[PDB]
């Protein structure tokens, strides 16, 4: 059967490993990014104290929901009236567990899916619309750029930095060989980049394996890097990965 390398951050990695194990798929976890919470600056705290200026808040990732909820809880006994948005169901559920109503697409692989969602566009129907994006220190500029194009002002709240964990030399190749892995999962472009960087000289070998990517954009990024077997899952969730595994080899 399928024997997969997972490369997602540690917390999301364990939840995926468990789902895959429950479905009877073997996996080995090698997080290619670690999540380092950011120290809130005075300018960032001000954004949070003025959270009620935003008609929508977009949470781009599971760590952004977790860390973003900490600051919400810190500064808001009662959350202001605004629309909370997510790209996927899995990010939405962290917010939902807190008690928020979340706007998100059902297909939901990428920023585009949220951007095109009628419920999301409706939340922008406001005088001088302002949106807050909760995310890492860096990321995709697409959503901000597009929102600004429609006359929406866009602020970022960085919550964490993403860094490559330090592994003993050869960890990636050792894992693929020792665990007889026949597939790789990445869940983002940065994750895919870190994989290429860590593969280094063994990339011709590693790039050979079925590479399961969450979206068309990441699929394109992977071809550009020389990955020979690029597989587009319809999103980053476990069910999406299972359906993609069934269809592949
Ligand atoms: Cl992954
Ligand atoms: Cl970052």
């Amino acid at each position: 059967g399928w024997r997969l390398l997972l490369t997602r951050p540690d917390e999301e990695c364990a939840a995926l490993a468990a789902s895959l194990g429950e479905a009877g798929v073997h996996s080995s976890s090698l997080p290619l990014l670690a999540i380092d919470p950011l120290e809130e600056t005075p300018e960032q705290r001000t954004l949070m104290l003025d959270l009620d200026r935003y008609c929508a808040v977009v949470v781009v990732s599971k760590p952004a929901a977790r860390l973003g909820l900490e600051r919400l809880d810190r500064y808001w006994p009662q959350p202001p009236q605004q629309t909370w948005c997510s790209v996927g169901a899995a990010t939405a559920a962290i917010l939902e567990a807190y008690g928020l109503d979340v706007t998100y697409p059902e297909q939901g692989d990428d920023s585009e899916a949220l951007l095109a969602l009628p419920a999301f566009q409706d939340s922008l129907r406001v005088h001088d619309p302002k949106v807050l994006i909760m995310r890492g220190e860096g990321g995709r500029e697409f959503l901000a750029e597009r929102l600004r194009g429609q006359g929406v002002q866009v602020d970022y709240l960085p919550l964490y930095r993403r860094r490559a964990p330090d592994y003993p030399a050869g960890e990636l190749l050792a894992r693929v060989r020792a665990e007889r892995l026949n597939g790789l999962v990445v869940s983002s472009g940065q994750g895919l980049q870190n994989l290429y960087q860590l593969a280094a000289a063994d990339w011709p070998e590693i790039g050979r394996l079925p590479l399961f990517v969450p979206s068309p954009r990441v699929a394109e990024m992977a071809r550009e890097l020389g990955a020979q077997r690029v597989i587009d899952c319809r999103g980053a969730s476990a069910p999406a990965l299972l359906a993609a595994l069934t269809s592949a080899a």
